[PDB]
């Protein structure tokens, strides 16, 4: 028919559009969306979102109205999804991985394998880093029966970009059921700093803060050429018995090293203070995979707007339904 979506849903960001594109491509169901990111400083499609739309259009031969920078309304009628070897350029420090997030789910259903390469930003503070996709999400996707492998080829920091991320994907042969309960005991914590055009002592100070609070099985410092930067990220990977999670912060010019690491330690203790298996962000990224699988569940401490938006969009496009039940400060998200 036609699914009409309100871009103001939830936190009114690009997530509704990315999820709609994936599900539209997969199901063949057309959608219209209005008020796209209408309440933002730079409203409508930014280069990240336009590149997502262009990639979706190209992969499935879509009929489209409104794909242009700044547009707040899109109409998208998908055609047949084709596997293949694709390359896209954002042309800004917009998130490579969010473009990949948009089109990879459609490729889980093509006849043969695909590869998608996107150039743009790689360490955006409000997007999943390539290492998160590779080390946290993808191992879970594998348990669901979805096989994709993401590799960061080059870093590209804000505002220059020029980073490159690629993902190899194979069509799903069979889906499996993944049920995540409590997080389980800690097995290993691993701290990591990335540096580009930033003095090496910044990294040591950042790690020292992390180690003061946590027993670290690893302390890693990665130095890159100065053209990939100026950039700085601090990450903590938490391996528990039942799951691995990963949290990260991005240093800024007028914020110091010791406090950059401090807000990471804060975010991480927030995760550990709950028994929830999955963190805030991973939760919204498991909704579509489990929905397409027809089964699955996980626990999360505080269901976010993006999580709830993703569930709502899924339910408009697919016959699946989600249950959300809270037990003692932890919400179990499950397919009915
Ligand atoms: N620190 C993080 N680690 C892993 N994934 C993240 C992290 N931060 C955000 N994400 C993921 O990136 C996506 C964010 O989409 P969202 O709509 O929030 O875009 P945004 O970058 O905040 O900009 P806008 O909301 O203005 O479009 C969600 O899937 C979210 O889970
Ligand atoms: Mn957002």
């Amino acid at each position: 028919r036609m699914i009409a979506l309100d871009g103001a849903q939830g936190e009114g960001g690009g997530q509704i559009l990315r999820s709609a594109l994936s599900l539209s491509m997969i199901t063949g169901q057309p959608f219209t969306i209005t008020s796209i990111r209408a309440g933002r400083a730079k409203p409508g499609l930014l280069r990240q979102h336009l590149t997502a739309v262009k990639a979706a259009t190209e992969i499935c031969g879509a009929t489209v109205e409104g794909a242009e920078l700044g547009s707040q309304r899109l109409l998208f009628r998908p055609g047949t999804v084709r596997g293949g070897d694709y390359r896209f350029a954002i042309g800004s420090a917009g998130s490579c991985t969010l473009v990949l997030q948009t089109v990879l789910p459609a490729l889980w259903f093509a006849d043969g394998p695909s590869r998608v390469e996107v150039s743009g930003g790689t360490d955006n503070p409000s997007a999943p880093p390539a290492d998160f996709i590779r080390r946290v999400l993808e191992p879970l996707l594998a348990k669901i029966g979805i096989h994709q492998q993401t590799t960061l080829l080059r870093h590209g920091f804000y505002p220059a970009g020029g980073g490159v991320v690629a993902t190899e994907v194979s069509p799903v042969a069979s889906f499996n059921t993944l049920q995540l309960g409590e997080r389980g005991n800690i097995v290993q914590m691993r701290g990591e700093v990335l540096l580009a055009g930033v003095p090496r002592h910044v990294a040591e100070r950042e790690i020292a803060t992390l180690a003061g609070s946590f027993s670290l099985h690893e302390q890693n410092i990665h130095n890159l050429p100065r053209d990939q930067g100026p950039g700085n990220t601090v990450s903590l990977e938490v391996e528990s018995e039942n799951i691995t999670e990963r949290f990260f912060v991005v240093g800024e010019k007028r914020v110091s090293a010791e406090v950059v690491a401090a807000q990471l330690v804060k975010e991480v203790k927030r995760y550990l203070a709950s028994t929830a298996a999955v963190g805030e962000y991973l939760a919204d990224q498991l909704v579509l995979p489990m929905a397409l699988a027809g089964a699955g569940e996980f626990t999360v401490a505080h269901p976010s707007s993006n999580l709830l938006t993703n569930i709502a969009v899924v339910e408009r496009f697919l016959p699946v339904r989600f249950s959300l039940i809270e037990t003692d400060g932890v919400t179990r998200v499950s397919i009915e």
